[PDB]
């Protein structure tokens, strides 16, 4: 149920060697507590020492959490990636030019560094990459810490961290989310909610609390880093949130829902030079930022098209509880598409209407033009609008309902798609569709039924979760989580008896209705 | 439940292609019947077309095969190799020697074919890899005949073949069953039966008949080869028994249990030039033998010292119901160890006691002392003995109570641990040990045992089927056939209320309560 481990130097050695228990001394420790039977998640405490330099911490923060969770991984590789790219596949093809393709970023990454020995940027970027070579090397049993320039495998545990990136690498290759930021009534509190759609065999779920001493740059005489320590919603062996949802120690919430894109045209800015990935993107902002603005200018540096998300920045020291608007710095809109980024401060807009909603649309009109979506609305209408579609329309109705905590876990576990006429699909045969929710249901849509397009059809796939915070509640690192598909008004996923029996999902619980939960 | 494939040549293309059903015209087709559900078993039916070559035949055979049973083939590798020297395999080190070795092997006979091609022995040879190469292919998607030479990926479907080679190679590389043949009284009629034990993650299980065209040599002129009729007992993937049991078209029944080797001055005849691995000799000896001499010549050239078995080879066409002893011919033994090959014929013996069981240990002393066996009884006793074994023992008291076909059947399944005096070993704690029977169930060894060695553990692992033939339904290509672990006296093995419910075993049955079978 519960393991420790802590990575030593031995100086006279100087080899580095994992040991059972809890040693301060180390260069990192890290902590798994496996609740998964009795609520859903698991729980990752890890800590690095600031007497070693900020390369040594992040190569053992990752070989010490691959440490504590080495079951977790190889039963979420088993669910999620073993067959991908693999020995026998078919498309051969696409693989080639995947292989290809990582093997060069990865390739031009290593370069920057050894070009830019005094960047800071290119410095998160090594710590990141540090990370992911620790914890495959870990899992593999065998330490080598790298003083120079090392070679990541580009279908191994990086598999684990470029799942959204995938996304938008397959057509770019040619092979064949909801949240909601709600103003309290009296602008008492500001609540953050995000809810990820994903497919049922990923229900392997880690929370994950960093404590890091990284510094800004390649010297001592840098300043620690904005984002030493993070919480985040997470997976086995995957360093960075996937979901997303992170609660900032400076004092941001960063989640994003997917926008993709839908124009082929514009695959051509996805290079495997001149781009680094959105998840190293990420984890670099959260760790740079300051604030809003701050975030947004890192992450949209050396944009790869990939993982194309709109992201909300919302920072928690520039709310005053009671307040009025303060004009600025509250929320930041973040929209990425191949070759474009745009950013805006939204606080004015969400005094306004005193909530922000994101369902997988782009809010940006430029970003929403030129990602194809026009075409879309105009083939199969609403369902590809921004103002229009059954989420928009069930955000619209019932967050002023949101007034606490509570309420926010159940419009974000909210599906109640036999009954609501928002749910309601017309060129749909049944006409009432378990996709058209805040908390989606695909397992619930007949096999046999008529849809107009792929995401209306029966999938293991949809609401997976539920994260909600608050100004107090971040302030101390926290959250409410619910792990599983909703279970309010729609009948409990269970695998055993649903039409994916069969489907590998190891070390998974096969019913679930778990409630909510206090994290920590 | 069923599935009809065949292969055509279009001449005009000239293309290989897989239509579904029944083509007379093809290549080669196939069928199988997936009745596991009901019987523990699935079954193949194979057939090639003698107005093309035979190297083309073979390697049809291979896609026609792959083709019908994708879904058992993938089930069977996750279920058995999919983490063998994996992406993330620590031992790093004896893979990459393993790997070294095979590519060594491979390159070898490839040379040996190019070097040779007039012989019989060689053509042979290449035909059953052109059967492992069209499985592969098939499986993959894509095919393409080779008319030269062509390479076998060490660890792809060649995985599959390899298993009882790999228990050798393992110790080699410095890496870190039972039968009984029966004479039923007044020589009645002539009993074979085989009862495989195996780890209980393979029991996917497949009954295979092939009716084949091959020839003995590389030219038309050659005669077709006396065993292209064959059914035997077979794996998704395993384009030879593994077993092994095998009734001939030829009037021969060939089978074996395994002795291993526990002498590691022989490993250096462990050699990849001049070794040619165990299951290619074992398909080459029962193509082209017609009695039991020819069978062990053909066998025993280039022994790789790995799978290293004793083999009973019953000469039906030798046995005269009812007859006197005719002096020869009946039953041949074969006995290999590394850098040695033991044959001798055993009718007169045979004859003479009513009975040949054979149990995991060999019958020569000369292979018995070469291979360890002395040492190992000095340490344990009457266990590593021949003739003071347990199974020796149950056999030496039962065996003449096989008077019929279900007598056998019930002698093969024996298993009465608790009760059997038979079964209790003085060094354990407890006594009675489930290993020490006909048909193993160490399953049902508690897990905190005390135990003097490995073997009498508990494992999931024991008698997974009996096969049985008699002079008249071998003379019909026939057999009993009986799938899973032994339940007359024991309770049945059920995968979930046992401590192994936690293994993979995609596709297989959750309670293991079937009885014998008619094949066909
Ligand atoms: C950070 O600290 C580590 C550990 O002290 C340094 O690594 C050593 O570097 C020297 C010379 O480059 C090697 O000979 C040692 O073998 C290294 N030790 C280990 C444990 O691998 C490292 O140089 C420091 N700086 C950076 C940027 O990594
Ligand atoms: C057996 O038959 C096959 C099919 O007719 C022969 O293969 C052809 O060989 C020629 C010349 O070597 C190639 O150009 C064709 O492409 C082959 N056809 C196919 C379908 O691959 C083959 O040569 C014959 N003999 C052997 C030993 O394979
Ligand atoms: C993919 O295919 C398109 C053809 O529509 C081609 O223009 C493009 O260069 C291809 N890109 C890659 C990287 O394969
Ligand atoms: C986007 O496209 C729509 C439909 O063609 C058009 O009416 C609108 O002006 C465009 N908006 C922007 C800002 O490009
Ligand atoms: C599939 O739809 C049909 C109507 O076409 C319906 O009668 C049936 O109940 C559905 N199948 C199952 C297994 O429920
Ligand atoms: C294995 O190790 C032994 C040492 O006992 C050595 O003599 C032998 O050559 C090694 N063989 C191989 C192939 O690794
Ligand atoms: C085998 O070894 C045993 C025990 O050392 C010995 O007594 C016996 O003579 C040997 N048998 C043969 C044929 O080598
Ligand atoms: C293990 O053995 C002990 C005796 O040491 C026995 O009491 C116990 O029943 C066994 N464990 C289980 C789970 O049956
Ligand atoms: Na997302
Ligand atoms: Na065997
Ligand atoms: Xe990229
Ligand atoms: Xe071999």
């Amino acid at each position: 149920v519960s393991r420790t481990r802590s990575l030593l130097l031995d100086a006279a050695s100087g080899q580095l060697r994992l040991e059972d228990g809890f040693h301060p001394d180390a260069v990192a420790w890290a902590n798994l507590t496996n609740a998964i039977r009795e609520t859903g998640w698991a729980y990752l405490d890890l800590s690095t020492n600031g007497r070693y330099n900020d390369s040594l911490q992040a190569y053992a923060a990752g070989v010490v959490e691959a440490s504590v969770s080495e079951e977790l991984i190889y039963m979420h590789w088993m669910n999620t990636v073993v067959n991908y790219c693999g020995p026998f596949e078919y498309e051969v093809g696409y693989c080639e030019k995947l292989k290809n393709f990582l093997e060069a970023n990865l390739e031009w990454m290593q370069r920057e560094m050894e070009l830019n020995p005094d960047s800071p940027y290119w410095h998160q970027v090594r710590l990141t990459l540090l990370q992911l070579k620790g914890l495959e090397d870990s899992y593999e049993g065998r330490l080598t810490f790298p003083t120079g320039r090392f070679t990541i495998k580009p279908l191994g545990f990086l598999l684990l961290q470029i799942s959204g990136d995938l996304e938008d690498l397959e057509p770019a290759l040619n092979k064949t989310c909801s949240a909601l930021i709600k103003l309290l009534p009296g602008g008492h509190d500001l609540l953050v909610a995000h809810n990820t759609w994903n497919s049922y065999q990923n229900m392997l779920r880690i929370i994950k609390k960093y404590r890091l001493q990284f510094r800004e740059g390649p010297q001592e005489e840098y300043p620690l880093v904005a984002g030493n320590n993070l919480v985040f919603s997470s997976y086995p062996g995957t360093i960075f949130s996937g979901d997303d949802f992170y609660i900032l120690g400076s004092g941001l919430v960063t989640l994003e829902t997917t926008i993709g894109n839908k124009n082929p045209a514009l695959w051509k800015y996805v290079q495997p030079q001149g781009c680094v990935l959105e998840w190293i993107r990420n984890v670099v902002a959260n760790r740079l930022a300051l604030d809003g603005a701050t975030w947004a200018d890192v992450f949209k540096r050396f944009n790869s098209g990939t993982y194309n998300n709109q992201w909300m920045i919302v920072d928690y020291k520039a709310f005053l509880p009671n307040g009025p608007s303060p004009g600025s710095r509250v929320l930041t809109i973040l929209e990425q598409i191949p070759g474009m980024v745009v950013v805006a401060d939204k606080t004015a807009e969400l005094y306004k209407t005193t909530y922000w909603a994101s369902y997988n649309i782009p809010y940006f009109e430029t970003v929403f033009n030129a990602s194809g979506l026009q075409a879309l609305v105009a083939q199969y209408g609403d369902w590809f609008s921004y103002t229009k579609n059954p989420r928009a329309k069930i955000f619209q109705r019932d967050q002023s309902l949101v007034e606490d905590m509570d309420a926010m876990v159940r419009l974000m576990r909210y599906n109640d798609f036999l009954h609501d006429p928002l749910s309601l699909c017309e060129a749909c045969n049944p006409k009432p569709n378990a996709e058209n929710a805040i908390s989606a249901r695909s397992d619930l849509n007949p096999a046999n039924g008529s849809y107009p397009f792929q995401a209306l059809h029966q999938r293991a796939h949809g609401g997976i979760d539920v994260k909600v915070t608050s100004f107090t509640l971040a302030k101390y690192m926290s959250m409410l989580a619910a792990s599983g598909p909703t279970w309010d008004q729609c009948p409990p996923f269970q695998w055993s008896k649903s039409p994916f029996h069969s489907m590998l999902h190891m070390g998974q619980p096969d019913l679930w209705m778990f409630s909510p939960i206090r994290v920590p």
